[PDB]
RNA sequence: CGCCACUUCAUGGAAAUAAAUCACUCACGAAUGUCUU
């Protein structure tokens, strides 16, 4: 009814993760940019809900469409219908599927 | 005064020695120091 999984990651090549990309705004990037060492949770979230998207097969493929609103409550029920945002830091529910 | 020829056919020494053996210049120059979604 609820499994729990403990899933290792081996990095197979380098990898870089992203930092602020800036300490301004605007239009510039960062000519030096640094890798963090340890990636987001939202990192570890997004890749989790694209391979349940990949292994259910519903995927956002070439330019644009509208995904079948069927296919989208059942991607809604898989994944949840939303990224992981603060605004919702206060919610009793993770609000994914 | 007459008559008359033979012998010998390079050895020893020096057989390369000093000077210069790379020198000066250039030893990186210019563009890009982030860009497009």
């Amino acid at each position: 009814m609820n499994r729990h999984y403990l899933i290792t990651l081996t990095p197979m090549d380098w990898f870089f993760f992203g930092g602020e990309r800036t300490l301004d705004d605007g239009k510039s990037a960062d000519y030096i940019s640094h890798s963090n060492k340890f990636p987001q949770q939202s990192a570890l979230l997004g890749m989790i809900r694209y391979q349940l998207l990949k292994q259910h097969n519903l995927l956002s493929q070439f330019p644009y469409t509208e995904n079948k609103p069927t296919e989208k409550e059942i991607m809604k029920t898989l994944i949840g219908e939303q990224s992981f945002r603060m605004t919702e830091r206060k919610a009793k529910s993770l609000g994914l599927g």
